[PDB]
């Protein structure tokens, strides 16, 4: 189902994104059409129950390594204090997790590449560039790096910084990833520019499936922010799934 | 289910050693110390079986396990007249298949850490003389050399699995009876070779998955369809040994670890089978 | 709460003989074999206390129990350096008053069947040689057990034990007994637990009932197989229990923890009713 | 956090007598001799502030304490030109509120045992007939002092700006010696609201010439005239004293305020 709500400022951004990407060789992947799968619609209408929230203890994070699904794979809710939580499953048919690793460095070296991923919300990305072409591993081209991002989440533009970390630092059983079909990850702290206020802890796990892979994402963020993040994640990662294999191939 | 409320002091140390050494194993996240037993077996924890409810070891008696439905005393324990003991234990495995049980019974035996997943508190060690052997052929005929707690103290035991036909089971009739897996064998004390148990595990297909029906004849006089082993004493001759108490320990032990296994067997089979 | 999942085989017989014996007693309807322990003590059943969490038996250490709030390791067990053991156990008695506890500690002691109410699985027998004390006029609740010796047969583990408990004035051990009321301590049951015959020390035992808004809380301490009664010399001629072949202070302390949590939580379920009746 | 490594010998005796005195008081539970200092002030313990880091006592200077954020030298000590001393001290009170601090500054004053909780080692006596007549150690020797608290505006603080500046409590006073009336300190305690509770920003002008917005008192010499007296040393003693007793109060103020 096509998205029915486009914040006014993103309506401007999609047009300026379209214009500046015109003559890039990956321009033909730029497509504003965004939609969310019928399977997630209920999650758009009702918050998760506190018995569907995953904790951040070593034990709870490693439950994601279990085959099959946990409760509340896709949804959002407010938490104790004004904190927030977001969960989101997105399927990537015809893709492999290696493509997800490659994507998470490749997009980060040009704002126009970043804009492919969410034409409406992605305004700017920068990194402080030798890493793109340094001789010799996909993970080594973004893990341990900081992505400076300017994007819309909801109506609000944000200026944030994401540093990607070895999942082991959070107590993930990294040695168990391969057996569990987890071929990619992207985990990090989301911090505000300047203030360095923590905004979210974020996990993205790419797990091999029969059809390709599936992306399982968790955000520990207020209640509003978690809802915007749910919409954001479903929108941009479903969008990425429509061209990731083709753009990886090319 | 109700959490276990009693953890012998030595096992409290073992569960921590086990947690430590299993770090960085690919199956580490299946290590979970939380153990419990289902409400439906609580009566069996509180009173022994009656003599009438004890299954014998003749071919006729063993083959009653192939009958549809259930027998008297599917779960319980009691002492037997010669100081021996008896344990029966039914454990449900929703979402699993007998194939998974067959797999588990060889796979776990090649690393102590795998063995520890099954009973985090009580399983200390396992080895076999044929590590080359890495479903039935992969554990039947094999001996598992085990160190584990079944009560307060660590035991060194040797479990050799056999073809159930050797004991008079209608092995041909297993398929028709819904028995898709079996693990039957003798449990001997390391060193003395004294018989700790004749042991039967039968996995019967159910609508939800399968159910494990287990029988143990503790400190018995002889392997089924055999003479007692000449020159080796019955375990009941050991001063201070109680077959009744040991049967109770085995009941608690079986219910604890096989219910534990039921909570992750389908998943770990998917990952590693 | 969570139901007990382990019943030693001899106690499975005992609960049945206890049920039979108590029939036609006036208090028979208080007999209930169902036993359970609170979620909050489960961590204590799974790992020992650290040595820093262990209270000593010096007067200064004992009187720490009068401090408001809690100490480290209110519930737990551990082994001690030279074969001895230690048990602490906190049990809540919602809806009860310390007076009921003083009453209970004499009232149960004059009939084995009353004693069986308390731990249906483990309590086999009790006797005292001053039966007159039960009905003597004008005695306080405390006067009816402090100074008395209870001869007890019970399970604290797999096997029956014959023990003798003599209840003392806590002042004898250096407790600021005159300061109990100010500290909200409304009842006590303290004494030495000795083995029948040998008179070896099985435990130095402290039970303090401290007033709460909900009722009271029972704070218990056991120093298992220790060498002397507090403020007293070791008794000449009698070996420490740790000298017995096969005795484990550590294991005994674990049994005492399970035993205390089981029976005092059980007592909490009916103490206010039986006191009322 | 690091335990104090230095206990003057008289205070070793005093923490004991305090321990005995308080035994059967309702609040005896809050008596704890353990005292420590946060890692962050350790630099302040090893070198004096520079002159540029000293706050003055004019209305504009005092009101700089209302400015958001921090000033130069939030924690430290130094000697001043006329032989006087200066102490600044920031102490965090996580879990607490300014109202608790207000409550404390009158509550403690009516029983010597209550005052004892605050600094177990140095606090010996207090009474009233506000003016607090105190016996305590701020150094090696027992001092008989008289602390009288005033309305901040009398020193020229922007009282109407306190709320907007997060200042939920204050305790400003003159500290005088018993008998001689010599001036030991001009003292300011400001409790500023923070995310985790509040922070106490203290300023002392030690052995100073005059109360703010006052002349010196006629016929009474400045304490800097006493033969063996050093404003510099006293300011260091006051820094240690302030960091010790206020970090200590922080460990039990919310609890004791509840009770
Ligand atoms: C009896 C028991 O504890 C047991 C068992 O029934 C099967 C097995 O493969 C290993 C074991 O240690």
């Amino acid at each position: 189902h096509p998205i029915t709500y486009y914040p006014v400022d993103t309506q401007r951004l999609v047009r300026s994104n379209a214009e500046r990407i015109r003559h890039k060789p990956y321009a033909h992947y730029f497509n504003p059409d965004v939609a969310v799968p019928e399977e997630v619609f209920a999650a758009l209408k009702a918050p998760l129950e506190p018995e569907q929230v995953l904790g951040t203890s070593s034990t709870e994070l490693n439950r994601l390594l279990e085959p099959g699904y946990l409760e509340g794979e896709t949804g959002y809710c407010g938490l104790p204090d004004g904190a927030g939580y977001t969960s989101s499953l997105v399927r990537f048919p015809g893709a492999t997790p290696e493509m997800f690793r490659w994507w998470f460095w490749w997009h980060s070296f040009e704002p126009e590449r970043y804009s492919l991923w969410h034409p409406w919300c992605h305004a700017d990305i920068w990194r402080t560039p030798e890493t793109e072409t340094a001789p010799n591993t996909d993970e080594q081209r973004y893990v341990g790096s900081t992505h400076h991002i300017n994007e819309y989440i909801g109506q609000d533009p944000l200026d944030i910084e994401i540093t990607f970390i070895d999942p082991a630092r959070w107590g993930f059983d990294a040695d168990g990833f391969a057996a569990a079909g987890i071929g990619a990850h992207a985990c990090g702290s989301v911090l505000m520019k300047g203030s360095h206020m923590r905004l979210a802890t974020m996990v993205h796990l790419a797990r091999i499936t029969d059809d390709g892979f599936e992306l399982r994402s968790r955000y520990w963020i207020g209640e509003r922010q978690a809802y915007e993040q749910l919409v954001h994640d479903q929108t941009e990662f479903n969008h990425l799934a429509t061209f990731l294999p083709d753009i990886y191939q090319e």
